[PDB]
């Protein structure tokens, strides 16, 4: 490019910047092509073009002006790129604003979609505000290849679309522009299928929806509704390895954490809506908005010291009682709590406060509701046609046809959409086995094996691998967490190594072993020391997340206090010891709302939590306990830098099963950061209990779960204890400790203390 052209841009004289900025084809070679990407980035010193799916980065060069950049690249296709932009001492990574000239679908969009590789298809399918033939309006587009006809109905043409029939392209997608409408437009697709039947559909790619039980999509100007402030959090994230950091997750269901009064409007970010009543049986109550949650949940979590909040699914879902796990608007956060910009604000505020957001994501299935994806075009479009792989009969839901391109695409782009539009920091997938197995909850003769006569759902495995490969390339630094409950190997290993490519995996064995263990009367725990120690046998085959989740405190399993034997005192003690052990045991942490203040009742998704218990001392004390524990966790490198290396852990001794005592070391990079942890899992204190340590000196008591400030009896070692040169458990030195009742101690050597 020339200097006159550059200057036209800099001084805003150019007639159409899309001719020059963006990605443009320079020439076609035999095997590859030459492209140029250009960007005008005022205030940027430097820039790069990222080709995330090829795993490449190329620098851009200033040309004629220091903020006008060009990059020339040779590669056959150049569909997927990002700009990395450096403004002084900060870097951001963004999609190229000048990537798409036109709001309508191109031949390139359609081709890519048909191959299943349009990672940004949501920019073109759905509904977008736009200009065509010189007129402001909305462009609508929708995949329905076997439909006979499709129209658009809504407020603007009183729900009759005779004059708004849509043009069908490449025998696959239906499109239409409508002038003079804008965001807020309420609408659906009127589809007539191959048999004359004329059903209505919510927009599969729609970005906002009416409040359940209504289901009309609403048009959002999604790139012009909210102003972010999280550049620095995003940079820190992209350049960090979250597996070597502390990660204590507070799991939350937004609809049932706290309610407000339905006798008032729900405040939003600079606005307000009509309240959404939580149910007809509790009509005095409403949900809080994303906005109100940003104001109440976030500082509450900040205070507790958790690093992350994980949300049960917020994609639009018709029925509260599904907990979110039956989704019908995969491209919108639920209107129960307000608008897309309100959730943006929620995520932005988390980031301002140093807190990550993880979303439960549900690509495994979708319900039969007729507003949604089922039998979409009058065929089995999204679901597999054959119910032996296309239906989950015990759930009454449909399974996505992962081998169908436009379906894979819908899902692969969907996961990316949450990281792109809403800046989230991780996803989790419930019930991964349900995707992995052709025989999932099906008995002999109602399932067909794969090609090679195995149980493996081959299209599913391959969708999962692609999803995770892509996520980490596009947004390095995120968490992709799985719960897979069948011993399937290499879940949290990279696709390269024959993994499924998640980076963390819930340890469900550890959860069963610990809750089974703590549920036994202390006296009999001697018969079950292996519950305590077994998880470390297979521990290194995966990167484990220690999760004690919402699933474990419903449907008659009790909340955590109620799982524990003994009187009130011993019940809180057992909670303290279990969670102290959890936070010291290798792996990342997840725990569910209500557990941190000792709720008695099971989680009830129709009400809110029992906040009034925080008026009382024991509940307050338990909450302080968790507050200090999270504070410690963040503060002590040995508790997070080496969760997943052998160096990070070693048992000191685990043979005293008679007193249900175990002890171990955690280590980090610096050996002065090493910690000694000792657990006493009965209410029998011990008085001169000897534990091998590996160096001499004063070991400070960093933490003692029996402290009276936490509800304990206050037995302890009075701040710490000098080692003895008295060999024990194969170690040169040893400590002669008080073990408080039902309690855990964390000690560290202070190698500069006065002998
Ligand atoms: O200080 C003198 C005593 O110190 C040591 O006692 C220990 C116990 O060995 C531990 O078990 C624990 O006691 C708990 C007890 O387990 C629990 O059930 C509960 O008992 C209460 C009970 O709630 C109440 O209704 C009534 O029975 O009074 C009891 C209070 O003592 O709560 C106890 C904790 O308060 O911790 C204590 C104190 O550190 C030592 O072992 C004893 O020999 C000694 O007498
Ligand atoms: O009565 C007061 C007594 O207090 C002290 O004894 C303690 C020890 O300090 C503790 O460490 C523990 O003993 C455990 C021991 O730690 C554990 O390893 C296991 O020992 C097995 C051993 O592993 C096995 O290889 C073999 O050698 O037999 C050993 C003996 O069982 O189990 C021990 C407990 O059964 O608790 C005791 C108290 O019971 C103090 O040092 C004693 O001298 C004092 O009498
Ligand atoms: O004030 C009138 C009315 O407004 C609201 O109803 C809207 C619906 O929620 C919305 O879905 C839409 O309804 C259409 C269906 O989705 C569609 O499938 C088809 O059958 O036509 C319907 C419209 O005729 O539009 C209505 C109308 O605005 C609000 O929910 C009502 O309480 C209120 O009565
Ligand atoms: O053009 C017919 C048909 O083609 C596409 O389907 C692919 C399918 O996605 C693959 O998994 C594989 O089985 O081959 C098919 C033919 O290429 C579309 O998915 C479909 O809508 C369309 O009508
Ligand atoms: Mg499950
Ligand atoms: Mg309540």
């Amino acid at each position: 490019i020339s200097a006159d052209q550059v200057n036209q841009i800099i001084y805003n004289l150019h007639h159409d910047p899309f001719e020059i900025l963006g990605c443009h084809l320079l020439e076609e070679g035999k095997n590859t092509k030459k492209w140029v990407v250009r960007a005008y980035l005022p205030k940027a010193e430097a820039a790069w073009v990222i080709r995330p799916t090829e795993r490449k980065e190329d620098p851009m060069n200033s040309v004629h002006h220091p903020n006008f950049f060009e990059c020339i690249i040779e590669t056959p296709e150049l569909n997927h790129y990002q700009l990395k932009v450096k403004e002084g001492e900060h870097e951001k990574v963004i999609y190229d604003p000048y990537a798409f000239s036109s709001p309508y679908l191109t031949d390139e969009d359609i081709y890519l979609f048909s191959e299943g590789n349009h990672h940004r298809i949501y920019e073109k399918l759905g509904a977008h505000v736009g200009e065509i033939n010189g007129v402001k309006g909305v462009y609508f587009a929708v995949w329905a290849p076997n439909a006979r006809n499709v129209s658009v109905i809504g407020d603007f043409n009183n729900w009759d679309g005779r004059e708004h029939q849509m043009r069908k392209r490449n025998y696959t997608i239906w499109e239409l522009f409508v002038p003079e409408i804008g965001s807020g437009t309420v609408y659906k697709y009127e589809i007539k299928n191959s048999e004359g039947h004329i059903y209505e559909k919510s927009d599969p790619y729609g970005f906002y929806r009416e409040v359940r039980p209504n289901t009309a999509s609403i048009v959002v100007d999604i790139d012009n509704i909210y102003q972010w402030h999280d550049e620095e959090w995003l940079e820190k994230r992209r350049n960090s390895d979250p597996l070597k950091q502390p990660v204590s997750v507070y799991e939350v269901h937004l609809g049932s954490w706290l309610h407000g009064s339905s006798a008032e409007k729900m405040p939003l970010l600079n606005g307000e809506a009509d309240p959404v009543i939580v149910s007809e049986w509790n009509p005095g109550a409403r949900f809080l908005s994303y906005y109100e949650l940003a104001e109440k949940l976030i500082p509450y979590v900040k205070d507790m010291g958790y690093t992350h909040i994980e949300l049960l699914p917020i994609a639009e879902h018709p029925f509260d009682g599904s907990w979110g796990y039956q989704v019908t608007g995969f491209y919108s956060p639920t209107s129960r709590f307000g608008r897309p910009e309100d959730f943006m604000y929620f995520v932005d505020k988390c980031h301002e406060n140093g807190i990550g957001v993880i979303l439960d994501w549900v690509p495994g299935h979708f319900p039969k509701d007729s507003h949604g994806l089922a039998y979409f075009d009058g065929t089995h479009l999204y679901e597999h046609a054959d119910p032996r792989i296309g239906e989950h009969k015990e759930w009454g839901t449909l399974v996505f046809n992962y081998g169908r391109h436009e379906v894979r695409n819908f899902l692969v782009a969907n996961v990316l959409f949450w990281f792109d539009k809403y800046h989230v920091d991780g996803i989790r997938v419930d019930a991964v086995a349900s995707m992995l197995y052709r025989n999932y909850l099906r008995k002999e003769g109602e399932w067909i094996a794969n090609e090679y006569g195995g149980d493996e759902h081959i299209e599913a495995v391959s969708f999962i691998r692609e999803v995770n490969t892509l996520l980490f390339e596009y947004f390095p630094g995120i968490l992709s967490i799985a719960e897979e409950s069948t011993e399937w190997e290499k879940v949290s290993r990279p696709v390269a190594a024959g993994g499924l490519g998640f980076n963390l995996k819930w340890d469900m064995g550890w959860m069963h072993d610990m809750l089974d263990y703590f549920n036994i009367d202390p006296y009999f725990r001697q018969y079950h020391q292996n519950n305590v120690t077994f998880s470390m046998l297979y521990y290194y085959n995966e990167n484990f997340m220690l999760a004690l989740s919402h699933d474990e405190i419903v449907h008659g399993k009790s909340n955590m206090l109620g799982k524990m034997p003994g009187d009130e005192w011993q019940k809180y003690a057992n909670v303290r010891a279990l969670f102290t052990y959890m936070y010291t045991h290798p792996g990342k942490k997840t725990m569910f709302m209500s557990m941190e203040f000792g709720q008695w009742s099971e989680w009830n998704v129709w009400g809110d939590l029992e906040w009034h218990l925080l008026q009382y001392e024991p509940h307050q004390q338990l909450k302080q306990f968790f507050t200090d524990l999270n504070a410690l966790y963040q503060q002590e490198p040995a508790l997070y830098t080496h969760d997943f290396e052998y160096h990070g852990f070693e048992w000191i001794d685990c043979n005293d099963n008679t007193h249900s005592v175990v002890s171990f070391l955690r280590r980090s990079d610096d050996p002065n950061d090493s910690l000694v942890v000792v657990c006493n899992f009965t209410p029998q204190p011990h008085s001169h209990y000897r534990i091998g340590v590996p160096e001499a000196g004063y070991y400070v008591e960093l933490f003692n779960s029996d402290a009276k400030q936490y509800g304990g009896s206050n037995m302890g070692n009075l701040g710490g204890k000098w080692a003895d040169e008295w060999s024990f458990h194969n170690k040169p030195y040893s400590l002669d400790l008080c073990l408080p009742p039902l309690a855990v101690l964390i000690l560290k050597l202070d190698p500069t203390k006065v002998p």
